[PDB]
């Protein structure tokens, strides 16, 4: 079984990521993901709280208010997190090819 | 700046992705990972050392002595979860490509 904490760190990038492509609030984000995975990844709710809070908290994210909705988007500082983590994970998908 | 939660993903799966190329040791292990990431990642021997302990106490690798150096290898399970951690982060990245 997949060790908990890669689960973890799997789902904050691809939460990331789709902050990324624009601001958006918590159902708009479970149905991109649900797409983007063709059906295999379908987040919960509470899945995106917890994480959310975090990463608000750490100054990462911010959250507003739509026209009610919570929109969430990257800080400028999260902008570069996001820079920095895709770096990283790039870098992890390089080194596994050359592996094989 | 990347949680350590993340960096701590990658290089377990980095890791454990070596050994499924084949058994080796920890001084193996580095140069293979320092080689495959261009130079960018020189993995320190007390790092190996922390990740193989927890690997070793849940049965995901075992080790034993060599012709005294010390030999890492996945485990019958190991391989499973091998397999299981591969395809996640193969889905990962085909996520991230449908969601740019």
């Amino acid at each position: 079984e997949i060790p908990k904490e890669m689960l973890r760190a799997q789902t904050n990038a691809i939460l990331l990521n789709v902050l990324k492509q624009g601001d958006n609030y918590v159902y708009g984000i479970i149905k991109q993901v649900k797409e983007a995975s063709n059906g295999e990844m379908e987040l919960n709710e509470a899945t995106l709280y917890t994480i959310f809070k975090r990463l608000e908290k750490d100054g990462i994210i911010s959250s507003y208010w739509g026209d009610r909705r919570k929109y969430y988007r990257l800080t400028e500082i999260g902008h570069e997190n996001m820079r920095l983590v895709s770096e990283s994970w790039s870098r992890v998908d390089k080194i596994i090819e050359n592996l094989e």
